[PDB]
C-alpha cells in the first residue's frame, strides 16, 4: 500500500548494487567534471602557439594538420559518452518496466531484473579495453615536445615546438590512473553479481 | 485511489514506446551533448587561421566572407532545436490533457492518446529528411583543404588556406552517421507503431 | 482528499491555456536557447578582425567605439529577460497564493486566477511593441559592410571593414522572424481568454 | 493529517513574505543572470586592445598592471555571492528545523520562525550599504577613455587606450540602478515585517 | 505510516548536524562558485602576454614551461572535486540503506548511522591538511612579477614578465582565508559530534 | 440607523475602487493644476516676439495665422474638460439616485451602482484614444524652431522664427507621458472591474 | 427623526430632476470654466496687435474704437451670469423655505415647492433667446480680418488687420454650439416638468 | 434635541429675511464677480496706450499722473469691501452668540437677535451715499475722450488720447445701475424689518 | 450627549475672544484681499515705464537694479503670510487636542487652552512691531519721483522717471494705517484676556 | 456610538502626528503660497527686458534658448506637486479604508494604520534629496548679471544683460531656507514616529 512514486525507486536500487553506484559517483565526478571543466581550456591553445622556424605563409598549419589527426580530448569525450551511454539505456529499461506494471495492479511485489545487469556488465567490460587499446595504440604514453615537419608546401624541414607538455602528460596520466581504476572496479562488479545470484540455488 | 503525481507519468509512458525512449536517450546523449562540447571549440579557431599570401588590408575577411556563407556548426543547431521541438510540444499537450481530467475526477483509467503520437512521428518522419537534402545539397561529404579567391578588393587571385580539416571532416561523418541511424530508428517507431494498434481490431 | 502536492499544479495548469505553454516552450526553446548556443561565439570576433588601413595607434579602437554604441546581442539578453520576467512573477504569484490557502483548509475547489492572467498579458502585449520599435530604430534590418571614420585621433578618413555580415544578418533575420511569430501568438492569447471568460455569463 | 513534503513548504512559505520572493526573483533574474551572461563577454577583451604608443616589449603589461588593480567584474560577482549567502544559509536553517521536529510527531501546527528573519534582513541591509561604499571609492561612476602611463621599464610617458568604454559605462549605470532598487526593497522588507508582527501585540 | 518519499529524508538530515549543511553550503556557494566563475577567465590570459625580450622562435615556450610546470587552477579543482567526493559517496551509501530497509517493512524508527559519520569527519580532516602542506610548499603566498630564464633554445639570459600578478595574489588570498576557515569548521564538526554521542552514555 | 450625510458617501466609495480614486487624484494634481499653472504664463508670449525679417505692417500677423491655425493649450485644457466630464455627471447620478430612496425608508442595505461605472469606464476608454490620434496628428511630437512664410500681403518669402521651443517641447513630453500613464491605468480599472463582478458568480 | 443637516437636502433634490443637475453640469464645467480659463488669455491681445498702415499718433485708437464698440467677452460673461443667476436666487429662496419651517417642527413630510420651479424655467427660457438675438445681430457668426477706417483724425482710409481670427472664430462657434444645447435641454426640462406633475391629476 | 449643526444655522436664518439673502446674492453675483473678472483685463491698458504728440522722454508719464490721480477700479473694490464688511462683522458676531449659549444648555429656544441687525441695516444706509456722493463728485458719469496736458517737463500742450473709453463709460453705467437698485433694496430692507418688529406690540 | 461635530467647534471659539475674530476678519477681508487683488495690477508696470534719457542699451536696467533693490509688494506678502502662520499653527494644535480626547471619552466638559493663547497674541506682538521697524527703515513713508542713475554701463549721469507715484503713496499709506489699526487692536486683545483670566482667581 | 462624520475623522488624526500637520501647515502655507502669488508676476518680464546689444532679427531669442534650458519657476512648481502629491494619494488611502469598514460594523475601536506612514516618510525622505541635488547641479546659488552668447545666426559675440537679478536671488534664498527648514523637519518626523512605535514593544 504505496504511491507509485514510492514502488518506483526501490525496483531501482534494489537491482543494483552499492559498487555499482560508487562506480557511478566517482565515473561522474572525477572523470565527466574533471575532462570539461580542466581538459576544455588547456586545449584552446594547442593552435595559438605551434610556433617554429619557418616564414613562408601556410607551412605551420599543414605542419600541424600532420602532426595532430586527431585531438585526444575529442576522443576522451566520446570514450566518456560512450561509456555512460549503457548505464542510460539501462534506466530507461528498467524504469520502463517498472511504471508499467504498477497500472494493472496485482511485503513488497519488487521484480528482479537481474537477466540484464549481468549482460550491461558483460557490455561494459567489451566497451573498456578496446577503447584503452586504441589509446594506447595512438597517444601512447607522454606527448612529444619537438616534431619536424617535412611535406613541402614550404622549403626544407622545419623543426616545430608543442605548447606546454608537461601539463598534458601529468593530466593524462591521471586520467589513464583513473581508467585504470575504474577498469578493475566494473571488472568487480560483475564477477561478484553472478556469484551472488547463484549463491541462491 | 493513487494521487496525482501518480496517475499522471502512466499516462505518459503508456503512450510511448521504449524505442521512442531509446531514440530520446541517444540523440540527447550522443547528438545534443556532442555538438555544444565538441564542437563549440573547434569552430572557435575557423577564423584565426584563415592564412594566406596577401598584403593588402581587407582582401582576407572578403575571401572567408564569399568562403563561408553560413557555418555548419549553427546549421547543425537550428536543426537539433528543431528536431527536438516536436517531442516538447508533445509532452506539453500530454501533461495539459492528463492534469485536467484528474480534477473532475470519475484497474486504472489511462486514456488513449494514440492519434497524436502517430501525426507526430509523421512529422518527425517529414522534418529530417528535408534538413538532410539541404545539408548534403549544401555542405557536401568532405571539407576543401584549399579555396582560390577573386573577388577583388585585393589585387590578383588569392590562395587560401583553411584550418584543420580532417577533424572536421572526421567529426561531420560521426553526425552524419548518428543522423542516419536515428531517421532509420525513428522510421522503425511509426512503422511498428501504426501495426501494434490495428491489430487490437 | 489529496496531497498538496496534489491540488498545488491542477491551481497552476488550470489557470493557464495551452496556447500559453506552448508560447512557453517556444520562447525558451527556439528564442532562449539560439541565442545563448549561437549568438555568443559568433560575436566575440566582432572585436578582432574589424580591420582597415592606418598605422598610428588608436584609431581602430575610437573607429569602432563611433561604430558600435551598442552591440545588439546585449539588447537581445535584455529583450529575453524582460520578456520572461512577468511569467516569472505571475509564477511566484500564483503558487504563493495556491499554498497558502492549503493551510487552513476546508470534485475539487480550484481557485479561479482569472484577473491577474489577462493583466499579464496586456503587459506582455505592452513589453514587446516598445522594444521592437526600438530595435527597428537602431539596429534596422541588415548590418552594414564598411564603414566610413572621421573622427581624429588619427590622420584622414579611414574606410573600416566589418567581419563576417551575412551570417549576422542572417541569424538576426531569423530572430525578427521568431519574434513576430511569438508577438501574434501572444495577442492571439489575450484575445482568446478575454473571450473565454465572458462565455460564462 | 498531511505527508512531510506536505507540512514542509509551508512552514517555508509561511515564514517570508511575498516581497522577500520578489526581492530573490528580481535579484536572480536581472542580477544573477545578467552579469554571468553579458558580463563575462564584454570583459574578455579588456586586455586584448589596452593599445597604446609604446615599442620596447613590457610597457603596456605594467601599464595596465598599473592602470586595473582590481576588475569591477569580480568585484560584481563576490558582491553578488555575499549577497545572496545567507539566504541560503537562512534557507538551510528552516529546512533543517522543519524536518526535525515532525519526526517526533504531536488547522495545522505550522512553526514560527520570526526571530531568525528580522536579524537576517538586519544582515542584508548591512552587507549591502558597506560594498555599495566601496564601490563608490573604488570604481566611481563613468570609466576613463585613456590613461597616462609612467612606471618606467619603458622610456617616456605613455599615452593608453581603453578598449569599448560607453557599453561599460551604460552596463555598470544599470547594475547600479537594480543594485540602488534592490536596497530599497530590502529595506522596506524588515520596516514591514517587524511592524506586521508587534501589530498582534 | 508515512510514504517513503517522507522517511527517506528525515533517515538523511537526522543523521547531519546543522554545522555540516552549513559547511556544505559554504563549500559551495564561495568555494565551488567562485573557482569556475572567476577563476577561469582571469588565467586564459597567463599564455598569451608572457612577453618579454627575446626575438629567435621557441625561447618564451621553453621559458614558461620552465617557468610554470602546474598551473594552481588545476589544482584548486582537483583539491575542490576531492574534497567533495567523499560527502557524495556517503550521500550515497545512506540512500541506499535508508531506502533498501523499507522495503521490508517492519513515533519513527530511523536508522542510526553515527559511526559512518565520525569517520567520514576523520578523512574530511586529513584529505585537507596535505594538500594545505602541497599547496604551500609548491604555491607559496604571493606570485612573482618578473622570472629568469636560462635554458637555452635561445641566447643568453631573458629576463621574462608574468601578466596581471597583484589580482592573482588577492585572488588566491581569498582561498586560503575560505580554505581557513572550512577546516576550523570541519575541525568543529568532528569534535563536536564525537562529544554529543557519547553523552547519551 | 445612521443620518443621511451617513449613508450617502458609503453608496459613493463603495462603488468606486481606490485604482479609479488614485487616477482622481493623479489627473487632477499633476494634470488639471500644472496646466492651468505653468501652461498659462509660457505661452503668453507666443505672439509678442514672433519675429522675423520683414518691414511692411502685417505680414507677420498673417504669418503667424498660417502659422498657428489654433493653439495646443485651448487643445489641452478642452482635454481636460472633457475628461473631466463624465465623473462629474456620474457623480450627480449616483449622488441623486442615493439621496431619493432614503427618503422613502425601509449590516447596511447599500445599492449597487455597478452597471453605470463599467459603461463609465468604456466611455473613459473611448473618449481619449480618439483625443490623443488628433493631438498626434495635429501638433506631433516636437515643435520647429523656424518656419518659411510665402502667402502675401507681403513681399517675398519670410523665414520667420518662434519664441522658446525647448520649454514647450520637454512641457509637452511631459504632458505626453502624464497621459499615457493615465490611458493604461483607466484601462486596468475597467479590466478589473469587470472581473471583480463575474467572480460573484 | 432626522437631524436637520438631513432633511434639508431631500427637499432640495426632490424638487428638481436629474436633467436640471445635469444642466448645472454642463453649464459650469463646459461654459463657465472655458470662458475664464480661454477666453480670457486670448482676448488680451486684441489691442496690441490692432496694427495697420499709420503714421501719425492717434489714428489707430480710434480706427480700434470704431472697429470693436463693445467686446463680445464681455457680453459672454454677462450672459453667463444673468443665466447662472434665477438657479441662485431659488436655491437661496427654497432653503430660506425649508429651514424656516423645521424650526416649528410638526414616512417623510417633504413640501412641494413645484410652483416655483416651472415659473424658473419659464424666465430660463425668455431669458436666452433674447441675448441669443442680440449676440445674433451684432457680433454675426465669423469675424473679419481686415477693416476699413475713415473717422479723421488721421488723412486717408487705413486699412487696418485684426489679430488671431480664426481661433476666435472656431472658439465662438463652440460657445455658439455649447449654448444652443444647453437652450434645447432647458426647453426639454419644463415641458417635462410640466407633464409629470399633471400626470398626478 | 437637535445637534449643535442643527440649531445653529435657523439661529441664523430666522434673524434675516429673505430680502437680505436676495441682496448678498446680487451684490455678490453681480457686483463682486463682473468687477474681479471683467473690470481687471480692461484696465490693463489703460497705461500702455496713453499715446499722444510729444518725442522728448517724460512728458507722457506726467501727462497721465496729472490725469488719472486714482483709478475708478481700486475706488470700486474699496468700496465693494467696506460694503461686504458690516456682514461679515455680523456673521462672526451672530455665530459667535449662537455657538456660545448652547454649551451651557437649558418647540425651538431660537434666540432673538433683532437690534443689532437694524444698526446693520442703518450702517449699510449711510456707508453707500456717502461713497456715492465722491463717486459722483470725483469720476462723474462719462469718461473723456482726449486730454490737454501742459505741466512741462516737456515743451508746449500736449493733446493726450484715452484707450477705448466707449467701453469704460457703458461698464460703469452698469455699475451705476446695479449700485443703484442695489441702494434702493438696501433701504427696503430696514424700512420693511422696522415695521415687521413693531406689529408684534 | 452630542457628536463630534458638536463638541469640536465650542472647544474652538470658547478659547477665543470676540475680539480675536473681529481681529481674522479684518486681516482677512481688508488686508489679505486688498493685496491681491488691488496690489498685483498696480505694479506689473513698475517695469515698462521706467522711462529716461538714456540711449545706449543696458543701462535702464542697471539703473533700476540700483533702484529697487526690493519691492514692497513682496515685503507686504511675507509680512501677510508671517502674520496670519500663528493663527494656523495655533488652529492645527486646537484641533488636534481636542479631537483626540473625545476618542477615549469619559454641562459640558471644554477643555481649557488659555495657556496657548495668551503667549501666541505675545508672538503676535512681537512679529508686528519689528517689520513695521523694517518697513520704516527701508521703504520710508512716500516715494521718490524721479531718481538720479550713476553706476556707468552708461555715459554720464541718467535722470530716471517712476511711473504713476501717487497711486502707490496713497495705497501704502491706506496699508499703513490698516496695519497701524490691526497692531493696536492686537494689543487690545492681550491686555484684556490676561485680566479677564485673573479676575477669576 | 457616534455619527460615521464622527469616527472618521479620528481614524484620520490619531495615525498623523502634530508635527506632520505642522510641516503640512507650514509647506501650504509659506511654501505652496508664495511661489504662485509672487513667483508669477516676477518672472513674466524675464522675456521682456533680455535686452542686448545687436540688430539684426533673430539672435536674442536664441540668445535666450541657449541661456535659459528650463526656467525654475516650473522646477519650483514640479518639486511641489510631487512633494505634494504623496500626502494627498495616503489621504485618500486613509479615508478609503476608513470608511469602508464602518458600513459592516462591529472606548473607540480606531483602526491602526502606523506601516504606511514610516513608509510615507521614507518616500518623502526619498523625494526630496534628490530634486535638491538637481537643484543644487542645474540653477547653482546666484543668478549671473550678464551672459555671452556666440551661436550664431547673429554676426559676433553678444553680451546680453539680465534683468532684475537680486530680487531672483533673495528669493530663491529663502525658497532653499524653507525647502532646508522643511528637509530636516520631515527627517524629524519619522525618526520620532519609529521610535514611538517600539516603545510599545
Amino acid at each position: 500500500g504505496v504511491d507509485l512514486l514510492g514502488f518506483l525507486i526501490i525496483t531501482l536500487n534494489c537491482n543494483v548494487t552499492m559498487v555499482g553506484k560508487l562506480w557511478f559517483v566517482l565515473t561522474m565526478l572525477l572523470r565527466m567534471l574533471v575532462i570539461v571543466l580542466a581538459g576544455r581550456p588547456v586545449y584552446q591553445d594547442e593552435q595559438e602557439r605551434f610556433v617554429c622556424n619557418t616564414l613562408q605563409p601556410g607551412c605551420a598549419n599543414v605542419c600541424y594538420d600532420v602532426f595532430s589527426p586527431v585531438s585526444h580530448l575529442r576522443f576522451w569525450l566520446i570514450q566518456g559518452v560512450c561509456v555512460l551511454l549503457p548505464s542510460a539505456v539501462f534506466s530507461v529499461y528498467v524504469l520502463h518496466r517498472g511504471a508499467t506494471l504498477a497500472a494493472l495492479g496485482p511485503g513488497l511485489q519488487v521484480p528482479d531484473f537481474s537477466a540484464g545487469y549481468i549482460i550491461h556488465l558483460l557490455l561494459r567490460t567489451l566497451l573498456e579495453a578496446a577503447f584503452g587499446a586504441l589509446h594506447y595504440f595512438l597517444f601512447g604514453f607522454l606527448a612529444p615536445k619537438k616534431f619536424p615537419c617535412t611535406r613541402p608546401p614550404c622549403t626544407g624541414v622545419v623543426d616545430c615546438y608543442v605548447s606546454r607538455p608537461t601539463e598534458k602528460s601529468l593530466l593524462m596520466l591521471f586520467l589513464w590512473a583513473v581508467s585504470a581504476l575504474s577498469f578493475l572496479l566494473g571488472l568487480a562488479d560483475l564477477v561478484c553479481s553472478l556469484r551472488r545470484r547463484m549463491r541462491r540455488r
